[PDB]
């Protein structure tokens, strides 16, 4: 729709200039003319340096090194308007008043910085492409060539590894621990190339990391569990989790009512279930609550004190 305007506003008519309408850049940040001062950096303006910071932070927190960000002024947008696209899709838009501050007190460049970083985090799994996967594999190869060679390209293609990494990022599991990830892939890759299963084994191998992500030191972790009924009903539907519409809505609300209780009490809502069901529970809840962490018992370290506050029925 806005591409229609871009084409019509600009001169895009010939075969050669129409290609530019095809936006394939992994990350695009677009702004109206009012946001030129922050974008340029010869008239001050922090954007480039701010993006560098983001790339460093997220590399250390996620294990993902974001690609080059494409930066374009866009006349279709309002003076103060910015827009963020990832892999061709708009994921965020906003407005900044450069001479102002947002009330704790935040300057505009910081507002856009944390907005960009949060959006990249929400879509990180869309950004671990082949290029980034190869960069990580090549980096791993410098210190672990025997391990890498055991994994790839046989039994596992770069593409297979990419899907495991994307599935980890999707659920906010950092991919910094490349050694453990690849040792798990080496151990299972000959038994299966199924990226769904490879990721269940990898998540388990990453129990220490996942427990640190959710559990506090020597403190009991507040966790909703799943009924024996809910657990049997999902297992039955495995063929690809197909369940009749009435069952799904029922599990969805049990989850919804239980989750409310945790966030009513300033707590992060987590869900525990048994390993063979975990991946399917997640698939089911994805559209209803994308960012409800669904854990399996084998992803929490043995030493962790876990207690139910609600039981999903």
């Amino acid at each position: 729709e806005i591409l229609e305007e871009e084409a019509e506003v600009d001169e895009l008519k010939s075969p050669e200039s129409v290609v530019q309408l095809l936006h394939i850049d992994p990350i695009e940040f677009e702004f109206g003319y009012g946001l030129i001062p922050l974008a340029d950096a010869n008239q001050g303006g922090d954007l480039l340096d701010r993006i560098v910071m983001i790339r460093r932070q997220l590399a250390l927190e996620l294990g993902l090194v974001i690609p080059v960000v494409r930066i374009r002024d866009n006349i279709a947008l309002q003076p103060n308007e910015y827009r963020l696209k990832i892999k061709g899709n708009e994921v965020a838009k906003g407005e900044l008043l450069l001479d102002h501050y947002l009330a704790t007190v935040v300057d505009p460049a910081s507002v856009v910085s944390t907005h960009i970083t949060e959006k990249i985090k929400q879509h990180a799994h869309e950004l671990i492409g082949r290029q980034e996967t190869k960069q990580l594999i090549d980096h791993l190869k410098e210190s672990y060539p025997v391990l890498v060679e055991e994994v790839t390209p046989n039994p596992l293609s770069v593409g297979d590894i990419q899907k495991v990494l994307a599935k980890l990022l999707k659920e906010k599991v950092s991919i910094r621990n490349l050694v453990t990830i690849f040792e798990t892939l080496a151990d299972y890759g000959k038994l299966t190339t199924d990226s769904d299963l490879l990721t269940e084994y990898t998540r388990q191998a990453l129990a220490k990391q996942i427990t640190a992500q959710f559990a506090k030191e020597n403190e009991v972790l507040k966790v909703v569990t799943c009924s024996g009924r809910v657990e049997k009903a999902i297992a039955d539907g495995v063929q690809y989790l197909s369940l009749e519409p009435d069952i799904s809505e029922s599990i969805v609300r049990s989850v919804a009512k239980e989750a409310e209780q945790l966030s009513l009490r300033q707590e992060t809502a987590i869900l525990l279930c048994s390993p063979p069901v975990r991946m399917y529970v997640k698939q089911l809840l994805e559209r209803y609550f994308p960012d409800l962490p669904v854990l399996s018992y084998n992803e929490l370290e043995a030493n962790v004190e876990v207690q139910s506050i609600g039981v999903v029925d």
